[PDB]
């Protein structure tokens, strides 16, 4: 079995990156430029456990960053509804250009080694107006020398080396949900008895242009992972909770660069670009019941013939069938 | 770029294997068991240049065995003519199931790592008519235990374990493979164990069999396909018959000939091959000489089951981010 998941298939891996800068398109009013199609798909991860304890080994340190995996979990940060989907986290490469790889995962199977999304990132930044990203981003520095300040974080974004490339901050993920359209969701390590995480809207478009299912990632010692929902049926539901836990009471994740009157009509905001539902979660008060927001996560949707981990998947059972 | 050929398409090369034994035919009546239509597949080496040497070198780091190429080279064995095109060896794995592996390759672009060859070769051996084998192996042995000598060769095909993963295989057992794929092997070496030489599939009448052969280079007990460089005319697409030694053509070996097969032996190549008789230099500037050789597939595999193909999208691809 290959040791890691682009090794099943590199030829099918080139094929996707090449899709990708063809699917961009470029405004010539200055609107951002952005995916026409592919920011739809979304993928899913296959059932291991069908397989005996050193299959499972071996699967699991090839696909799954269990390190952040159980982190984010021993934090009650992942995975800590009952009712809800296992996600997992995917290794991705920690080279200063996780971000886009984790994210490139999440869609499409292959990390961004093209530089093809951090590229889109860098040309938004350095040639167009930024006025208003400027403005929010000022905005959130002061809820918790400006243009030296914003000139360096556009300089971050480029493809140079200072880690082969500089690491990325909030601003980023925030720009790059606009060029998807569509939400990312940061799931990130921090207990309040003693940033990144949150809420990435993409606000420069109207919700109906949007793809209203989340991009979910985890975060974790500088390091970004796609967590992407695992197969089963049924009949837990795919979703992933809005809040987190915090001791007796529920902590809102942050939702991130608001204006001040989005942030005023900051629940109906949520309800136009994701798919908001309730979940009934045992309560840590007296209570033993509480209704929490979650956004609903899509259904995998990556075509086989772009799809590694189907080539992954299946190189699994030919390995097994062979015991 | 990819460290292995393999590692181009591991998925492709999984279903490339699944399609093996399926094409297997399993007559009841005693005939050998053979492949239905797969051993009518080659492979070709795409070119290698048109690239620059630090990716010129990635490539052959990657694909070509340089050590063994170089040896069978410098000892004139292989590409001493000028007159045809250039044969390289690939990478194989050195297990002990090396003929297989060079055999798999140069046919479908992978290795037997499902023991798919060997097991047919082994299967032959232990499940059914070997007489005949027996007896021209006996007759080639005498030129220079009996029973038990033969019973060891007979184990020696089988995948136990013997210092290599799997024991070593011999001229006997090249012989049978040819017959199991119905297509003649030419084996290239410092010889010419004498390992070297033709193979045909004498098992068979010449009509039902491929034409073209399957081409190994040996050396140090390792076997790698020779297979030829894809767009490289005009020099003719054929491997000599015979080599320049001390001032003279001599034939290649022919292996396991009766008395009554060796005594038209001119005949029996030119059924199972496609022999052409082509001019090359003499040793006196002054002089030329006809020789025989034989005609080398073209490049038929599929792209669906080519992992060479792959790489060189792979290659291409990367070129152009370079
Ligand atoms: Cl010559
Ligand atoms: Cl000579």
């Amino acid at each position: 079995l290959p040791q890691a998941l682009y090794l099943s298939n590199m030829r099918k891996a080139v094929k996707i990156r090449e899709r990708t800068p063809e699917d961009i398109f470029k405004p010539t009013n200055g609107i951002i430029h952005h995916f026409k199609t592919m920011h739809r798909y979304t993928l899913e991860m296959f059932r291991t456990c069908q397989f005996c304890p050193q299959f499972r080994e071996i699967i699991h340190k090839a696909l799954i960053d269990r390190n952040i995996q159980a982190t984010l979990e021993s934090q009650k940060k992942l995975n800590w509804c009952r009712e809800v989907r296992k996600l997992v986290a995917l290794k991705t490469n920690g080279d200063g250009n996780c971000l886009m790889h984790a994210t490139s995962q999440y869609m499409w199977s292959v990390q961004d080694t093209d530089l093809v999304l951090r590229k889109a990132l860098f040309s938004t930044l350095k040639e167009t107006d930024t006025r208003n990203f400027k403005f929010r981003w000022q905005l959130e520095s002061l809820k918790s020398n400006w243009n030296d300040e914003w000139d360096n974080l556009i300089k971050m974004a480029s493809t140079d080396t200072p880690l082969q490339y500089n690491s990325l901050e909030e601003i980023h993920i925030f720009v790059l949900c606009n060029i998807l359209r569509r939400p990312i969701i940061v799931i990130s390590d921090k207990l309040r008895s003693l940033k990144v995480g949150g809420i990435y809207l993409p606000l420069h478009w109207p919700a109906q242009e949007c793809y209203r299912y989340p991009i979910v990632l985890g975060y974790d010692s500088h390091h970004f992972v796609p967590l992407v929902t695992l197969k089963d049926s049924g009949p837990e539901i795919r979703a992933v909770p809005l809040v987190n836990r915090d001791r007796g009471r529920f902590e809102d994740l942050k939702v991130h660069f608001l204006t001040d009157p989005e942030n005023e009509m900051k629940e109906k905001l949520l309800k136009e670009y994701l798919m908001v539902i309730e979940i009934p979660v045992q309560g840590w008060d007296h209570g033993t019941t509480h209704l929490i927001n979650a956004a609903k996560l899509d259904e995998a949707n990556l075509p086989k013939e772009i799809n590694l981990v189907d080539d992954y998947f299946e190189l699994v059972q030919h390995e097994y069938k062979k015991w």
